């Protein structure tokens, strides 16, 4: 109406650390948010992930992108920024206020040896080795969230997940997902005003998780 905030969720994440169950979830409890995973996207494709972003930010109706890419690489946070702020005046008048929250998947204290053996193993249980050697080069160019300085001192926010074996019987990404909602509650009030039921989270996570896609 005056002034609109739109928000961009960008993970910081390896292969299997949840991106995915997380944001379907978020997207199971606010059918108005729009996922877009890169996943889905033919690398020979006319709209790339960061086109298809700004197009899904332009009406009044679309406030929130949940980016579904690991960005595990720092270059990869910076094309976000740059390519996003660059295309911005194409499609958002002055009016639009645009945020970044950082969804960071790695804690700072995870050892790659662990962080390997959970997503590792939440992956194996379609070459064996060549699913394998993708996750390594996702992991060995890792560049861990450094809101220090350039390019992810330009997020707004952060929030910064846990990344467990399942514990009690608690899905790490389930944990993640209230986390997320008990934030944005906080931290952006405008965009969730009240949090849904418990049941009602545990029922959409329990969606994602059980996709079969
Ligand atoms: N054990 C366990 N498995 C999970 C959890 N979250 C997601 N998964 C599973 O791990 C696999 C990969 O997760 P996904 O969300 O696709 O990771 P992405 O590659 O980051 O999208 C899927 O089979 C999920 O069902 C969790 O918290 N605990
Ligand atoms: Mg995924």
């Amino acid at each position: 109406l005056s002034t609109t905030t739109k928000y961009i969720f960008v993970p910081i994440a390896t292969i299997g650390c949840g991106k995915t169950t997380v944001f379907n979830t978020l997207n199971n409890l606010f059918p108005q948010w729009t996922h877009i995973q890169n996943d889905n996207i033919s690398k020979k494709a006319k709209l790339k992930i960061c086109d298809l972003t700004l197009l899904a930010l332009e009406d009044d109706d679309q406030s929130v992108v949940l980016f579904d890419r690991n960005n595990s690489a720092s270059r990869e946070r910076r094309q976000i920024f740059t390519t996003i702020d660059q295309k911005r005046d194409e499609h958002l008048d002055d009016t639009v206020d645009l945020k970044y929250i950082a969804i960071n998947f790695i804690p700072e204290d995870l050892s790659e040896e662990e962080l390997w053996d959970i997503t590792y193993n939440r992956v194996i249980q379609l070459d064996e080795n060549l699913v394998e050697s993708v996750m390594k080069g996702f992991i060995q160019r890792y560049q861990p969230i450094n809101t220090s300085r350039s390019p992810d001192d330009q997020f707004d926010h952060v929030i910064h997940l846990k990344l467990s074996k399942d514990e009690n019987s608690s899905k790490s990404s389930l944990e993640n997902v209230r986390i997320i909602i008990d934030d944005l509650v906080q931290n952006f009030p405008d965009l969730i005003k009240e949090k849904p039921a418990d049941e009602l989270i545990n029922e959409c996570f329990q969606k994602a998780l059980d996709y079969k896609p």
